[PDB]
C-alpha cells in the first residue's frame, strides 16, 4: 500500500485507449470541485500510466489525484474502473519522487536544511545503529593483532610497493593493480569473480603482505571501502581433522563471547576470506576428496571445510584470497577454476637498498654494509626474495656488536644461513660444557619430525620430548626472536619454514649426533629414518610438504673444503655415499619420466649450483641434453648460465615463453610427416600489439649477456632453440656477436614465433657471414619484412653454401622481396628447402620466384608455398619450372586457391620425363572433380611422383571413383595419397577398405574414414 | 564379461565412467575365460591414471584385438606405456585407435619409429601427419 | 637534404658511398631516418671512403643510440673534416660516446655541429678534455 501512483497507473492500464482520451480530456478539463486543479493538455497526452499517475499525484496529492480518477471515471463512464476506485481506497504515503530540493506553491518553499536530517532521525531507527555496531567493532580489533611488542612493531613503515604483475590470461596493457581495485576484472569480463590467487617464491613475503593489506584496509586507508569485510586466516592452526564449523573457523580470528554470525550471514560476496599459505596446509588432502560439504554451520573436517571453500559450493559469493607456493598450484588449480594468479616479486637492486633504509640506523652501519653487496654481486643477485636480505641484514648488525664484516663468504643461499649460525653461536656454543651441537641436533630432531610427522605448532608438549623445555630453549628462542608468540595462545613453533628445512637437511649429515651420542628426551621411538632415499622418494608429496629444500640445501652442506674447517662435527663416508646416492637420483629423473609434478631442469640446476667444484656436477649435468628450462630473474639467469659452465657437448638449449611447441616440424628427406600450419588460436592480433609496446625496463642487456657468455664457450653445442621468445633486437645483437665466435660450433638455431625485425636481419645476415657451420634458420612467424630478407639474402650468398634450409612463413612480407630471394637463390650452391608460405607475395611475386628456378644449379628440393594466396594464373609459369628444374622434388601448397584451371597446367607441368616432383600438396586448393581425371593420368604416366594431397576439395563421388581405375591400371606404383574432410556415403567408403586391402603397395589413407 | 561365454564387442564411446570404473573394467577381463576381442572407450572421461592398470591387462590378455581410447586425458607418460608394450614381446594386439588430443613433438616422435618397428600391430594416430 | 628519404635508403646510400669514393660531401639534414640508418651509412663511411670530409646528419630524428656507431666511424675515419649532427636527439648520454672518439690523434676531423641538441652542462666536462 506503499504507492497510490502505482495503483493510479493500474487503472489507467484498465482504462480503453478511447476511456484514456476521454481521461486525458476531462483531467484536462477538470471541475473546481475539493480544490482540485486541471493538468496541462501537454502533460496529459505525453504521459503514459505511470507518468500520469504521478503528474496526478504531483499536481494536487495522492488523496485528490485518486479523487479525481474516481470522478472522471465516472465521467468516461468507465464504471468498472469508477466501481474499482470507489472499492479501493489507497494509503497517502507517497511513490519514489527524485524531489531531492522539496519544492512548495509558498514563496519561501522548502530546503535541504535542517528539517531533512531531522524527518531521517524520525524515520530511520535500525539501519544506521546496526551498521555502527557491525563496524567500528571489527575494524579496531582486526587492526590490534600485529605490533607493540616489548621486530614487529613497525609494519606500514616497512611496505614497499612489493612488485605485483598479475598473470595476463594464459590463452599489452599494464594495468599494475597493486591495491586499487586489484580484485576488479576489466570492462565487465567477470563481474562476480571471487578467486584470486598469489604466487611467490618461499620466502617472498607473502605471509608479510597479507599482514599488510590487512593493515591497510583495516583503516578503510582509502582501501576497498566499497567492500565491507575482510577476514584473516593462516593455516598455522587449522589441521585437518578438526571438526570445526566456519562459525568456529571465524570466531578464532575475533573471539566474540556473543558471536553475531548470524549478522555475519549477511551479503555474500561482501565478506572477503583471506586464506594464507597452501604449504602451510600440513597432511594428506585429496583435491577431489568424496564427501561433500555444503553446510556452512555443521561442524565439519578441516580440509573437508576448506574444501567446500575453495570449491565456494558452500557460501557461493564469498571472495578468496590464497598465498600459494608455486609448486603446489596444480594441486588448486585442478581444484578450482578461473584463479586470479598474481606473481609477486621481490625487491630489486635499488629497493634492496631502500629495505635497508627501513631497517639500519645509520648510514656507517647501512652505507657501508649494503657497500658490500655491490662488490659481492653473487650475493646481490641472491639478495631476491627480501627474506634472505632479512638475514643479511641481521646477521651483520650482529657481527658489528662483535667486529667488522668481511667478504662473508656468503655465494650461495646455504652459505647464507651458516653464516648466520656461526654469528648466532658466538657466545655459549664454542663453550664444549655450553655446546649447542647436541642442542642444535636437538631441534634438528624437532625439525625433522617437524614434516615427517607434519608438527610445526610442537608447544610445549613435544619440546620437552626433543630438549630442555624451559632453560636452554630460552636462549634459542631469543636467538630465534620467535617461537610462541605468533599463536599467542600456548603453542610453540619456528621462525619460518626454511629454518625448519635447513635443520631437517642438516641432521642427515650429522649422522643423528653421530651414532656415539643418542641421550633422547624420552624419544625411543619416533625418530624419522637417517635414510635419505625415502626423502627422494617422498619428494614432490603434499603429504611431506614437496620437499624443496630439504633436498636442495643437502647440495650446499655437503661441500666438503667449506664445512671442514667450519664445523668439524660434520659428516663422514656417510656423505660420500650419500653423494653417490644423490648422484643417482638426479640420473634416473632425466633418464627415465620428464612427466612429473616439478621436479624442473632449472630446480636440478640450482641442486648443482649449491654444490661447487666440477665433477660431481658434471656427471649428472650429463644425464640430460634436453634442456628445456624458462627464467624469470637474474638469480634464475645465473644459476642457469652457472650450471651450463659444466660439462660440453650439449646438444639442445630450450627456453622461452614454451609450453606448447607447434608449428615447427622438421621434415628432413623422405619423411611420411612435413611442417604444417598450427597459428594456435588465442594469439591473434594481441601478438602483434605486444611487439610493438612490451616496454619492460626490467629486462635489459643484462640477463642475456652473461647467458649468452656461456653460448658463446658453446664447446661443441649444436642446436639452440629460441621459439616463442620475447627476446627483441638488441638481445639479438648480443646473440650475433655471440654467434660470430670462432668458438660457437652451433648447428642449427631456431628463432621463430619471436618478435623480431629488420634492425636484427642486419644482425643476423652478419651472423650468418660469421657462423658458416650453421645448416638450418628458422625465422617464421617473425614480422620483420622485406628489406629484412634484402639484408639476409647478402648474407645468405657470402661464406654459406652450407645452409640448406630456411623458414621464413608468416613474416609480413610483400611480393618486393622476390626479387631479393631470386637472386641469391640465382647464386646459391647448397639451400635444399625454402618455406616462405602464408606470406603475402602473390601470383605477382611468385612471378619472379619461378625466373630463379629454370637453371640447373637450382640445387633447391622442397618448397613451401602454402596459403600463399596464389590463384591460377601462376600456374603457367611453374608448370614450367618443374620440367626445368633437375632437383625440386616437394612443393606445398594446402590452404591456395588454383582452381581446374591451374590445376590442369599442374599435370601439363609434370608431364615431362625430366620431372622429379616426388610430393604434392594440394589440400583445400579449391579444386573439383573435372581435373581428378586429368591428375590421374598424369599419375599413372608418372613415376617420379610417391604421395599426393587432395582433401577439401570437390572430389565428388565420380571421382574419388577413379581412383579405383588408378588400381586397375597397374601402372599405379604410387606409394602414398590422402584425402580427407569432405563428407560422403557409403559407396565412397565401400570400394576404399576393399581396394586397400587389394593394395599393400599404396598407402591410401582416408582420415575421416573409420 | 566373465561369465559370459559369448559377448565379444562392447562399445561405450561418449560415456563417462572415469579410471574408477575403468580399474573393475580390467578386472572384468582379468579372467582367462574372457572372450572379449573389440572395445569402445574413446570420450569416456578418462585419465591416465588407469592407463597402467589397462595396459598390464592388454599384454596379460589374449582375446582383445582392437581398442579406441580418445577424447581422454592419456598424458604423455600414459601414451609412453604403448612403447613399453612394444617392448613387452606380449604385445600380440591387432589394433589400437587414438584420436582428438593435442600433444606436441614427443607424443608423435615416438609413434612412427615403433610403428615403423612394429607390423605386427595396426596402431593408428588420426590427428596425426 | 630535406626530403622524405628512410633507413632502406640508408642501405642504398651506404652501398652509392662505398662505390663513388669520388663522392667528398654528402647533406641528408632535415631527412627522418633514425640510428639503423647511421648504422648501415658507418658500413659504408668506413670502406674505400677516406675521401668523404663533411656529413650534414641535422634533424633526422635520431636517438643517442646512433653514437655509439658514430665514434667507430670516427675512430677509423682518414679524412672526416666536418660534421654536422646537431639537432637531433643525443642528449649528454649520446654525447658521452661522442667525446671517448675524439682523444686519438687520427681524429682529423675540424668543425663540429652541435646546435639545438638539447645537450646540459653535465656533457661539459667530458668535451673540455676533447
Ligand atoms: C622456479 C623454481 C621451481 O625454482 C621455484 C620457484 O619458487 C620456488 S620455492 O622453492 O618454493 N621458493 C624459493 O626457492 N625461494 C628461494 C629462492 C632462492 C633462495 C632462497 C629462497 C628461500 C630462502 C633462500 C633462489 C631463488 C629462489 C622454486
Ligand atoms: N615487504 C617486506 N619488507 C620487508 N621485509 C619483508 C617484506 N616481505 C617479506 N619480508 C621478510 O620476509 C620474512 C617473512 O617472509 P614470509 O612472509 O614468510 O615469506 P613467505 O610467506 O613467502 O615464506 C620476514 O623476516 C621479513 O623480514
Amino acid at each position: 500500500m506503499a504507492s497510490t501512483r502505482c495503483k493510479l497507473a493500474r487503472y489507467l492500464e484498465d482504462l480503453e485507449d478511447v476511456d484514456l482520451k476521454k481521461f486525458k480530456m476531462h483531467l484536462e478539463d477538470y471541475p473546481p470541485q475539493k480544490g482540485c486543479i486541471p493538468l496541462p493538455r501537454g502533460q496529459t497526452e505525453k504521459a503514459d500510466h505511470v507518468d500520469l499517475a504521478t503528474l496526478m499525484i504531483d499536481f494536487n496529492g495522492e488523496e485528490k489525484a485518486w479523487a479525481m480518477a474516481v470522478w472522471i471515471f465516472a465521467a468516461i463512464n468507465r464504471r468498472d474502473l469508477y466501481e474499482k476506485a470507489k472499492r479501493d481506497e489507497p494509503k497517502w504515503g507517497s511513490d519514489n519522487a527524485r524531489v531531492s530540493n522539496p519544492t512548495v506553491i509558498c514563496q519561501e518553499d522548502s530546503i535541504e536544511e535542517e528539517w531533512m536530517g531531522l524527518l531521517e532521525y524520525l524515520s530511520r531507527i535500525s539501519i544506521c545503529k546496526m551498521k555502527k555496531d557491525y563496524r567500528k567493532k571489527y575494524r579496531k580489533y582486526v587492526r590490534s593483532r600485529f605490533q607493540c611488542i616489548e621486530e614487529s612493531v613497525s609494519l606500514n613503515k616497512r611496505y614497499t610497493r612489493l612488485r605485483l604483475i598479475k598473470e595476463h590470461r594464459s590463452q599489452s596493457p599494464v594495468s599494475p593493480i597493486k591495491m586499487e581495485l586489484l580484485f576488479d576484472p576489466d570492462d565487465e569480463h567477470s563481474e562476480p569473480v571471487h578467486t584470486v590467487v598469489f604466487q611467490g617464491a618461499a620466502g617472498i613475503g607473502k605471509t608479510i603482505l597479507a599482514r599488510k593489506m590487512m593493515l591497510d584496509w583495516a583503516s578503510g586507508t582509502l582501501y576497498q571501502d566499497r567492500f565491507d569485510y575482510l577476514f584473516y586466516i593462516h593455516c598455522r592452526e587449522v589441521s585437518l581433522v578438526t571438526q570445526r564449523s566456519l562459525g568456529d573457523l571465524i570466531m578464532s580470528c575475533c573471539p566474540d563471547p556473543n558471536p553475531p554470525i548470524h549478522k555475519i550471514v549477511r551479503k555474500p560476496s561482501r565478506i572477503l576470506f583471506l586464506m594464507d599459505g597452501f604449504d602451510e596446509l600440513q597432511g594428506a588432502f585429496d583435491e577431489h576428496i568424496g564427501p561433500l560439504c555444503t553446510d556452512w554451520q555443521k561442524a565439519e573436517r578441516g580440509d573437508i571445510l576448506l574444501s567446500s571453500l575453495i570449491r565456494k559450493k558452500l557460501l557461493p559469493e564469498a571472495s578468496l584470497l590464497i598465498t600459494t607456493r608455486p609448486v603446489a598450484l596444480e594441486k588448486l588449480q585442478h581444484l578450482l577454476d578461473h584463479p586470479r594468479h598474481v606473481e609477486i616479486l621481490g625487491f630489486s637492486e635499488a629497493k634492496r637498498k631502500e629495505y635497508f633504509f627501513k631497517y639500519f640506523s645509520d648510514e656507517a652501519q647501512a652505507r657501508a654494509a649494503f657497500s658490500l653487496i655491490q662488490e659481492n654481486e653473487v650475493l646481490f643477485t641472491m639478495c631476491f626474495i627480501p627474506l634472505v636480505c632479512w638475514i643479511v641484514c641481521t646477521g651483520l648488525k650482529q657481527q658489528m656488536e662483535s667486529g667488522k664484516s668481511l667478504a662473508q663468504t656468503s655465494k650461495t643461499t646455504t652459505a647464507v644461513y651458516v653464516f648466520f649460525l656461526s654469528s648466532l653461536l658466538q657466545p655459549r656454543g664454542g663453550s664444549q660444557e655450553h655446546g649447542l651441537c647436541a642442542h642444535l641436533w636437538g631441534l634438528c630432531s624437532l625439525a625433522a619430525d617437524g614434516i615427517w610427522n607434519q608438527k610445526i605448532l610442537f608447544e610445549e608438549s613435544d619440546l620437552r620430548n626433543h630438549g630442555l623445555q624451559k632453560a636452554d630453549v630460552s636462549a634459542f628462542l631469543r636467538m630465534n626472536l620467535f617461537q610462541k608468540e605468533v599463536d599467542c595462545e600456548k603453542f610453540y613453533s619456528f621462525i619460518h619454514m626454511t629454518f625448519q628445512e635447513f635443520f631437517a637437511a642438516m641432521y642427515y649429515l650429522l649422522e643423528e649426533e653421530k651414532e656415539g651420542r643418542t641421550n633422547v628426551p624420552g624419544s625411543r621411538l619416533k625418530l624419522p629414518s637417517r635414510d635419505v632415499t625415502v626423502l627422494l622418494e617422498n619428494y614432490g608429496k603434499f603429504e611431506k610438504g614437496y620437499l624443496i629444500f630439504v633436498v636442495r640445501f643437502l647440495f650446499g652442506l655437503v661441500n666438503q673444503e667449506r664445512t671442514s674447517y667450519l664445523e668439524k662435527k660434520l659428516s663422514c663416508k656417510i656423505s660420500q655415499q650419500i653423494r653417490l646416492e644423490l648422484l643417482k637420483w638426479i640420473e634416473v629423473k632425466a633418464k627415465a619420466k620428464k612427466l612429473q609434478i616439478q621436479p624442473s631442469q632449472l630446480e636440478l640446476f640450482y641442486c648443482l649450483y649449491e654444490m661447487q667444484e666440477e665433477d660431481f656436477v658434471q656427471r649428472a649435468m650429463d644425464y640430460f641434453p634436453k634442456i628445456e628450462i624458462n627464467l624469470s630473474t637474474r638469480m634464475d639467469h645465473m644459476v642457469s648460465s652457472f650450471c651450463i659452465e659444466n660439462c660440453h657437448r650439449v646438444e639442445s638449449l630450450s627456453l622461452g615463453f614454451l609450453h606448447n611447441m607447434p608449428k615447427e616440424e622438421e621434415e628432413e628427406e623422405k619423411e611420411g610427416r612435413h611442417l604444417d600450419m598450427v597459428q594456435c588460436v588465442l594469439p591473434s592480433s594481441s601478438h602483434a600489439a605486444c611487439s610493438h609496446g612490451l616496454v619492460n625496463s626490467h629486462l635489459t642487456s643484462s640477463f642475456c649477456r652473461g647467458l649468452f657468455s656461456v653460448l658463446s664457450t658453446s664447446q661443441s653445442l649444436t642446436e639452440l632453440d629460441l621459439s616463442d621468445n620475447s627476446l627483441g633486437d638488441p638481445g639479438m645483437r648480443v646473440l650475433c656477436e655471440t654467434l660470430q665466435h670462432p668458438g660457437c660450433n652451433i648447428r642449427r638455431l631456431w628463432l621463430g614465433r619471436c618478435g623480431l625485425s629488420h634492425e636484427c636481419c642486419f644482425d643476423i645476415s652478419l651472423v650468418l657471414s660469421s657462423n658458416q657451420k650453421l645448416v638450418e634458420l628458422d625465422l617464421s612467424d617473425n614480422a620483420l619484412g622485406d628489406f629484412g630478407i634484402r639484408l639476409l639474402c647478402v648474407g645468405l650468398k657470402h661464406l654459406l653454401c652450407n645452409l640448406k634450409k630456411l623458414w621464413l612463413v608468416s613474416c609480413c612480407l610483400t611480393s618486393a622481396c622476390c626479387q631479393d630471394l631470386a637472386s641469391v637463390l640465382s647464386t646459391s650452391h647448397s639451400l635444399t628447402r625454402l618455406y616462405v608460405g602464408e606470406n603475402a607475395l602473390g601470383d605477382s611475386g611468385v612471378a619472379i620466384l619461378c625466373e630463379k628456378a629454370k637453371n640447373p644449379q637450382c640445387n633447391l628440393q622442397k618448397l613451401g608455398l602454402v596459403n600463399s594466396g596464389l590463384t591460377s594464373v601462376c600456374c603457367s609459369a611453374l608448370s614450367s619450372v618443374l620440367s626445368t628444374n633437375q632437383n625440386l622434388t616437394h612443393l606445398y601448397l594446402r590452404g591456395n586457391t588454383l582452381g581446374d584451371k591451374g590445376i590442369k597446367l599442374l599435370c601439363e607441368g609434370l608431364l615431362h620425363p625430366d620431372c622429379k616432383l616426388q610430393v604434392l600438396e594440394l589440400d583445400n586448393c579449391n579444386l573439383t572433380s573435372h581435373c581428378c581425371w586429368d591428375l590421374s593420368t598424369l599419375l599413372t604416366s608418372s613415376q617420379s611422383l610417391r604421395k599426393l594431397s587432395l582433401g577439401n576439395n570437390d572430389l565428388g563421388d565420380l571421382g574419388v571413383m577413379m581412383f579405383c581405375e588408378v588400381l586397375k591400371q597397374q601402372s599405379c606404383l604410387l606409394q602414398n595419397l590422402g584425402l580427407s574432410e569432405m563428407y560422403f556415403n557409403y559407396e565412397t567408403k565401400s570400394a576404399l577398405e576393399t581396394l586397400q586391402e587389394e593394395k599393400p603397395e599404396l598407402t591410401v589413407v582416408f582420415e575421416p574414414s573409420w
